[PDB]
């Protein structure tokens, strides 16, 4: 784990964070990496933010097809919160994904999962086209693989959260926090007002000023926005 | 050895197997005692906690009594930060009390890690001693394998507990269903959806009702919160 915390904390670009998951991956016996992170929301168009250093045609063709939306190594790493080992052969559904993508070495898979701050979900996927991922390199490596996720993560999110989650920097009163609590769970303005005896003008007036800190149009919007981010806890 | 773990863990079936393997790498790291538990996302306004402990049961009571789950700095810095923190009770000048109480029971000197698991739970592991401080060597020596066993004891401790303090975990939601509480997320109304997907509000209402059944909802609100919690909207 030597000197990677003095590294992280000196990158500034993505091209720096680049370069370091790009040597993490050759100093560990892999040909392919991918790293990125899906923002939280909006829930109905969800948006990812990852750097990969695959062949440019695969990745045209990864983003033209938008391929996150039927990547199984995607929507499992969104459901799954541990390691998975994959083998490209091994994938009856989405043959087609899956035969360009072998067709492009992209074989051998190991993808780590982490979930961070501000409903940041980020993925390190090693890969390379041939010999299979050793139960005894399971061993060997798991621990740092791991470790070095949840460093990356936070780099990472430190980096690009200020744009990929731009309410991330939004922090709420007490009051504010309890009324999105509670209009998390649906009660009206005057539900709240009578749970904690204040007035109904008051409720609206502090849901108000935490809609606008979560740049949102309605209490639902916001309500759901103060949850992913970690600001209901 | 971490191979030896993966069996017994791929086998438990009950609490106390998991009570007696968890107090067993407590006693192999060095450690009299530990907690493990998780957070469930429901309700929000007043979440609840499920975890074991062999603190002294003086303490155990004490912590239920007195809602310590509210308090706890270190269950507060599981919610809030990502990281693993290594603790000493005699530094906390916040919540004196409560410090005092525990101090007294030789829950001192601890080693908590943080993890997120499925269906939006948060779970914890807690180690502990009376005495000797948890030093920069120790840590190094024994972090890999903590924060590895700890990925793997939430995975199976909610495969255990989830089924009663998430029962929504089980629900499986249409395609519709799905995307009227996307929609419903950002505060559309019924007639909103409706001309966005340029069908009915009496059919955009069914697939509402029906996912709030499904998710023991009251309210669109509520069932929208759940389905978002728990990952059936992603
Ligand atoms: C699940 C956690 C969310 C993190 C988002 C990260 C985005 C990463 C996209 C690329 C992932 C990735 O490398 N997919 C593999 C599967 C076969 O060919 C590929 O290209
Ligand atoms: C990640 C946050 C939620 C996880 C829930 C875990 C519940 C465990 C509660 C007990 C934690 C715990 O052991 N706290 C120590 C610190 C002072 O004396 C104590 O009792």
């Amino acid at each position: 784990r030597e000197g990677y915390l003095e590294i992280l904390s000196r990158i500034t670009t993505e091209e720096e964070f680049f370069s370091l998951v790009l040597e993490i991956c050759g100093n560990y016996g892999f040909e392919f990496f991918s790293f990125g992170a899906r923002a939280p929301f909006p829930l109905t168009a969800p948006k990812y933010h990852f750097l990969s250093n695959y062949p440019g045609e695969w990745k045209s063709r990864y983003i033209s097809e938008d391929y996150t939306s039927i990547d199984p190594i995607v929507r499992h790493g969104l459901l799954e919160y541990t390691p998975l080992i994959w083998n490209g052969e091994d994938f009856q559904e989405n043959r087609f994904f899956w035969e360009e993508a072998l067709h492009h070495g992209i074989r051998h898979g190991w993808s780590i999962p982490v979930r961070g701050k501000y409903g940041l979900i980020s993925m390190l996927s090693l890969v390379r086209s041939s010999e299979s991922i050793a139960a005894t390199e399971i061993l060997e490596k798991e621990s740092f693989l791991l470790w070095i996720t949840s460093m990356l993560q936070a780099t990472f999110g430190d980096l690009l959260a200020p744009r990929i989650v731009p309410e991330s920097n939004v922090r709420l009163t007490a009051r504010e926090t309890e009324m999105l609590k509670w209009t998390a769970v649906g009660k009206t303005y005057g539900e709240i007002g009578l749970i904690l005896s204040i007035d109904q003008r008051t409720v609206k007036f502090h849901i108000v000023n935490a809609m606008r800190k979560l740049n949102s149009s309605n209490k639902a919007e916001a309500t759901m926005k103060a949850y992913a981010i970690g600001l209901l806890n």
